[PDB]
DNA sequence: CCAGAAATTGGCACGAAAATTGCAATAAATACAA
């Protein structure tokens, strides 16, 4: 279960209602920490394809030297020691979603690549002849500044048009204040049973410490406050002086 | 008989198709050691 209390988060949670069941990539931005690991599996959730493999991938995990061989596929023999023939990842999330982590670490190349398949839909294996066509739905996530990526000239102009059809933007947890409160007591239980310390909630002093702080890395650090809180604490309620060395 | 007209020939051209040549080292089945 998730927590969207926000209007912002509403207002968010209404367009990926409308959104959920069209056949456009999706490119979803952020700061860091802020949902966009669970915004990309909510829109696969509440899709018509909803059923099918959701291929979550980190681009900065794929060598450059072998990246087109990973994500389409080789043939027996398209190489030196190739024993036999292998699918991408492209195939492998065929009729699915195809969900791309931390899109600004990708080179040039792979962003001319990448761009070409997203264009035509159809691709070639690296040693194969016949042609593969495919039906993938792309999520890219990010947390860069695209603009001032494609400005300073590290990410291809027609390829952000190509994905930034629709712009996802999370806002950051400072701006989310009315959504802090119910974030935490959703963490504050979840640990509570998981690490079997009793505990019940906040006093009205931490609650007015925790709206306070400028969350940096927003909902992760929040939670990983409240884990330390949890762990180090064993009675009923966490105060003030519990919470104020970790902030 | 003659001069104009018609027929013959082969050199050059042009696009296409066929023949020639450069490349030089791997892949898989099999037997043996822990
Ligand atoms: N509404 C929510 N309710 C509960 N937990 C949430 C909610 N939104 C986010 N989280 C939690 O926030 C944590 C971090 O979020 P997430 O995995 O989406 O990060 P991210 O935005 O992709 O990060 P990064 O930019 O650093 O790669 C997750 O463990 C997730 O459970
Ligand atoms: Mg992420």
């Amino acid at each position: 279960e998730y927590v969207f209390e926000s209007p912002k988060m509403k207002e968010i949670l209404e367009k990926i209602k409308k959104i959920s069941c069209a056949e456009c990539p999706v490119l979803i931005t952020g700061e860091s920490g802020v949902g966009k690991e669970v915004v990309a599996r909510l829109i696969h959730k509440l899709s018509d394809r909803s059923k099918e493999p959701f291929v979550a991938l980190n681009v900065a995990s794929i060598p450059r030297d072998i990246f087109e061989a990973e994500l389409f596929g080789y043939e027996k023999g398209a190489f030196t020691g190739a024993v036999s023939s292998k699918e991408g990842f492209f195939e492998l999330a065929d009729g699915g979603t195809l969900f791309l982590d931390e899109i600004g670490e990708l080179s040039l190349e792979a962003q001319a690549k990448l761009l070409r398949v997203i264009e035509s839909g159809k691709f070639y294996r690296l040693g194969g002849r016949k042609e593969i066509e495919v039906n993938v739905r792309i999520l890219a996530a990010t947390n860069r500044n695209i603009k001032e990526l494609v400005k300073e000239g590290k990410f291809r102009e027609d390829l952000y048009y190509r994905l930034g059809v629709i712009e996802i933007e999370i806002p950051p947890l400072r701006e989310r204040k009315e959504d802090i409160i119910p974030l935490a007591n959703h963490f504050l239980k979840k640990f509570s049973r998981k690490y079997a310390k009793e505990v019940e909630g906040f006093t009205k002093s931490a609650q007015e410490l925790l709206l306070s702080y400028p969350w940096y890395g927003n909902v992760r650090e929040l939670k990983n406050v409240i884990e330390r809180a949890v762990l180090f604490s064993e009675g009923k309620f966490i105060d003030r002086g519990e919470l104020s060395c970790l902030v």
